[PDB]
């Protein structure tokens, strides 16, 4: 009934809601597309496994056989700019569809984040309604819980296979370490009479085509790479907090009055999802530092430190940058 | 020992701790300069009585031959630009100081509020040190509880008399709900794990030179003129929450699209005190509409309405102006 | 229900300078056409002159001198501001004070008449009807001005309702009318001096916008017209002089500025001509004004000028002189 | 006593009392250089004799001896910009200085338009001055009313004979109905409080790299090449006079709303010598109209090529407001 | 049959090729416009005559009743900006055509550089050719050799009597040179595998209004007057080769560094016949000095005056490229 | 503690393509003269060519080849990337993987001879010691690349470690070596076309540089060399056309972009001219490169030829062909 399917997903993990619209797709269309997103998004409680790694799930539950008929695409996210991710998306189809004309999306509109469901008019949209009781997020929660039976009777048994293997590695005890943090984190604001929303600030700073980064040393993100930013404190303005932290996650050694003399501009990311304990929005301000040798910063073990990144050293550990950060950095290079 | 003797301040309400200062000035110079900060704010209950109000206050407490000495000076607020605070004094202080080079400035630094009494290297500083006891926040917060015995014995006996007449007026009924608004706003946080940032948006929306404005609707600033804004919601983006918000207060009869295409810029208002509830900072939006018919908004009743203003008109009614919202105005038409 | 008339609002806009009989003839024939009528005083907070002798809450109680209280109750008045530079500006600020009575109403007639040149804005409301009322010969605002500071009675007492007239009566014993006559006087001698002059004189004036930190420097006139009034400091090009020069010459007159000269020429960020017809009484002046920005700091001193911040401006916005507020808003 | 010497003028004409400073030249330096001003503007009242004619005057008076040790050099006018010329100034300089630091410029300050004797510092200058007097502005006021006996006794022999030969002259009967004109002008402006203040606009209309342009219909300078442009009326703005102005003398084939639109900037000329009927102060409108067919309209399209090799021909100070607006 | 009639050629020079169109053009319409291009450009081996002579000899070729209805128009060539070409054909040709709307052009496409034929669409356009074959590039190509049997028999008479005359003069001798040497510099890469393609940079270097000029040391356009400029070495940067390449031709008195800091622009000139010894593209840098002494430095500043009076003189495309920076 | 050594560290960098014993003595010379030393592996992820045919862990391998373990507790190797126009790039990049191993150290010293014009990199370390060690003669990578790839042994066998000569005799029979000698071949004949030409031949060529939506217009190459490398759309210049008709005719030959030729014209935002005199193996080419910006929505069909997102691009660094890669960089 028609020549391609496209489903797109985190599929976090791939579970039997998932495999019923993955089935509908193989009952309507020839050649089935499958869609993994998050592409390359560093590993947290809500995308814990890397996208190869979810294909090697998914096609653990299918057969050869039909395999011969299924395709798998990834695409990064751009929280930014859904112009992007829809070209992206456009580009990695086409060389899957030939260019035919013949293509629907199989989908359901689950809620906020289903918006994309309906920027392909190009292409038919097949809604299939929600399946009852198959929720991503209930199973990431049971999994890092260890509440086996609030999971197992919800994912393809292949899929219960891989969990169980991957429960017994390094990712996965980090990431019960995160969860517990988080959930104690927004436990702690239950009784605010408003949901709370968070106010950070981020440092990009420049130096001959580097960008000064840190490793994280609190969680959640414990360990990736960052920019230095943090809280914004009671009383200080925002360019007071920025420069503060600036200073206490890199000790970067340049006068706090050429730092703000070299401000050359600043901007707001405020995609909801930006960060998963909370609300919260940070203001980035772009630090140009003049040419000359390095900046000297502290060179304090490994883990503790801070170091400068050209946008090569960037793309390279692209799956090891914090939340939004990659694009707020990409959002300066588009300025220069 | 001086020519002239500077005391800077809000005396809101001039209390003991004050007088001492004034006195020892009185001693120090011979002429003395009492500046009048905060000239022209909306009243609420940080600065519950007008400049001029508060001059009647001073010169209860003085007598006649000694006011002969005495000069009384009122400046404006410019909560983003130091600058035009400093030259303001300058140039209030010349008209008095005829250039004189003699001149004291006496003040305390109690907090972090206090940084302004070094910007003056000109001239002489002379510290006073803190005198016990004697608490402007502290006999505010008496007066509006009504609790006599915690202020009486903290002012000079004609601000005591003066508070007593004022304690009848509209005013004093107004702030006094206000304060304890507040006062419930902040204990409802009282269990926060962090003192909470608030996030709201603001639509400066000019048409044909004017700003569309409200009368606010919720506490605080009840009945004060104010830009449309309001709470960043969850799961919305700053544009989105700022445009829900124009559409929520005003009815604007401009379809959401030409909305957003009519943006030209933003810019954020993060000066720690500009709000009572709460460190609060709001992200502005500029949007410039085309020529032609004034645009539609909502003709409620009066309390309830929205309606166009020039700067005239702004200016002639500076005091009726929520928080920094005429400061926010003012950024954007020194962009135009 | 049955309306009595064509329309709920009838505006009428004017200076009235003074009220004359043609203007109740208008304001008779709007109260017959609406329901309530809507005198507009234009040239709010204008500073008195000799085209604009009358301030705005005077001139309502001029006019509310020829109404009967019953007529009063259907008469709403409402006043705005020039902004000689700024049509849309003005024409918004119409519409907004209309609002306040109309409620939105789409039933709404202006009445005026297409006099001359300065008439032009009765066109540019599309959104409300147009009433010509043709002209009424012959009420002049000008003759009555002019036979009234010149003394000639006659020439006015018919061409003004008794009530007007009664005020006027007053009004000639002030101080205000003095200084008035004073300054008609001279602008009457000004033109009377170029009257044997080949074509109409064009005059070319300067002015300088100096600005630091939020404050612009401003002069109180020493010589008519004007006198008194504030005003940017500025005067007549001489024959040998470029505008530049001109301008700081004039700037250093006026204001002894302690700034030099070479400073201020390199502080010149922006200049523009201001050029409205009408914008002097003298005659047609045309005059070139420079924008100096001042690098931050303490203030320089001068020597009767002052440096004026924006919000005092706005606050004594009437005692400034001509176009001078519009020309400072142009630039800050 | 000096290897160069250098003598700057107008000499409009060349009178007794330059000469004086010319022999002083001689006296004082090797080798002297004069240098005329003005080269290439309009002849007009304040400048009839263009510069070769102006060379060949300067000779008669000179003996060959001496006529073998003095060099003529040329420079133009761009009222405007004072760097441009002296540059031009003292580059042909060093066509015959050849790079020499032995140099001496000679004259002084009449007026105000003698400013241009503090620069330049690079090189030695010795004031004369003042003849008192012999007066340009006096004899070409004597030469063109027909008052013979106030000028014969203030120029040269040599001058006088050439001034007398030109009397005959196609341009001297123009010349001396511009004078008539001016004169008149001027005089009937005398019964004014102050003196009185001029104010046109022009308009430069420019479309694929041609400026609009016009012959002048009305005195002064009858029949040169100018831009459209007109005396201020009493209650039109700046804009709407320009436009109506712009109308009047070259009826232009397009709409006026698209004119106004059409304009990309404005600059006010005001060197207080442009006019020659007193103090004018202009304010040129500079339209930039859309590629593709130039536009039905004497007037006519011109090129920046065209104006360059007309430059004689052109009012004023319009090729400098050209200029201005093209870099 | 047409009321006028326009035909457009560098006539270089005048065939019987032509002829025979203008011949037929008479015939077609009662008034005959003939457009001499390339007005004002250097003469050189593609160009020989200037416009003037060439009207000479399309006169000589024509008997008085026939040359009393045909009228000579001479257009500049603007080699990057054909609208600005167009335009000045246009309004040359309305003071002629008053404005008429009866008017025809005659000619056809020949080649690439007969592209200018399709605008103009406001005439009626009416092909001939072609006529196969008389060549110019041929005729000038056996004309400059000596090759007489190779063109006589090619030209109209009077033509040829003409060409006889200039073979005497003194430009012939240089023209011949010429020549010689481009014929030589083409053949010497005849063994090259793919038609070469040079790159050279010019330094536009610009103070108080005047440009640093050079004359050319070496051919081809020996003695003109050029911008600073050469050819890229294999190990140098354009920057820096053009830089050395300033410093090498005009010994400008300037430090390097500070020269590399005055650089505000640099466009490419790319027009494939630009240059006469084959597909040369050249990089040109605008170098902006601050004001006061011109720099020390045959090498001279010359002002946009002096440039415009000397187009004539001017190596290939150096003025188009200096009106580039200029506006 | 006394030092054995004048300093703590000691850089050598270099292509090392092949190291050989002159590197090798240099080397050996910086193990005398520091405790620790650092080998900058420059040009990591350059596509493998005739100049640089060994990816840097080959270089490392190779290099490691030549040396006791003992010795190799005291070597380090970093790698740096080529930022064909940007020094101030590399030079921070070197400063920083050198700190991985430093710690900050001041005690530094770069030991390396200044052999040509290439080597001017050698004085942009002013905070480190520099170590002119002279002339090795004559050692030459050029000349062993040469013999080499030509088969001819006995030019090079003793010109490099015995290690180097083994990896190489090993290297020589796989499917690279024969790409290799297939390139150089080509080269190699294409000059000599060009050996009786009055001067060194200069090319001209165009590149494409079309974006839309984040992503950027790539072929393969068909024509060598650099054949089956990622590139821009380019070629050669032809005698009768202009760059930007080129660059377009170019365009359409190489990826028969769907987009109407006008529209094409009309979206070129910027333009800029490439010149490393080292761009290109096959003698001196500059290019003009066309940034060519496409309205966003749907991207335009393409005939092998397609679009290539930036992170792609990143991802693939090793496979795209000559400077394209800083090309694309210095417009997006
Ligand atoms: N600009 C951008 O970078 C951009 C924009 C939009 C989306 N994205 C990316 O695309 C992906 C979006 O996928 P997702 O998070 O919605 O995938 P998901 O894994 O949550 O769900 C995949 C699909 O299955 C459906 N589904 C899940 N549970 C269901 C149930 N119980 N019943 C019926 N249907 C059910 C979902 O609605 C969805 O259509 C993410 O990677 C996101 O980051 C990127």
């Amino acid at each position: 009934k028609y020549q391609y399917g496209i489903y797109i997903g985190r599929f976090q993990p791939f579970h039997l809601g998932h495999l019923r619209t993955l089935n509908l797709a193989l009952e309507k269309a020839e050649q089935v597309i499958i869609i993994l997103g998050s592409h390359r998004v560093a590993a947290d409680t809500r995308n814990p496994w890397r996208s190869p790694e979810r294909m090697a799930m998914i096609e653990a539950c299918l057969s050869p056989q039909i395999l011969k008929r299924v395709h798998f695409l990834t695409v990064r996210d751009w929280l930014y700019s859904d112009n992007l991710w829809l070209a992206a998306v456009q580009q990695q189809v086409l060389k899957i569809t030939g260019g035919s004309n013949s293509v629907v999306v199989l989908g359901h509109r689950k809620d906020a984040s289903s918006y994309y469901l309906n920027l392909f008019p190009q292409w038919d949209y097949l809604e299939t309604g929600h399946y009852p009781d198959f929720s991503s997020t209930a199973i990431r929660g049971a999994y890092f819980e260890g509440k086996e039976g609030d999971y197992l009777d919800k994912v393809p048994p292949a899929i219960a296979d891989y969990l169980q293997t991957f429960q017994k590695s390094e990712r996965y005890i980090a990431l019960c370490d995160e969860y517990q943090f988080l959930q104690a984190y927004k436990q702690a604001w239950a009784t605010a009479p408003y949901a709370p929303t968070f106010i950070t600030t981020d440092a990009v700073v420049v130096q001959a085509g580097h960008v000064l980064m840190v490793r994280r040393q609190a969680k959640p993100g414990l360990g990736l790479i960052a920019l230095p930013g943090g809280f914004i404190k009671q009383n200080e303005t925002l360019v007071e907090g920025m420069l503060r932290e600036l200073k206490e996650e890199t000790r970067l050694k340049v006068p706090l009055p050429v730092l703000r003399g070299s401000i050359v501009d600043s901007h707001v990311f405020d995609a909801p999802g930006r960060s998963l304990r909370g609300r919260t929005i940070t203001h980035a301000y772009f630090i140009q530092l003049p040419g000359g040798e390095l900046p000297a910063v502290k060179g304090g073990d490994d883990a503790q430190k801070a170091w400068w990144m050209s946008l090569a050293d960037l793309y390279a550990q692209e799956e090891q940058i914090y939340e939004d950060h990659f694009q707020i950095i990409q959002h300066f290079v588009s300025k220069v």
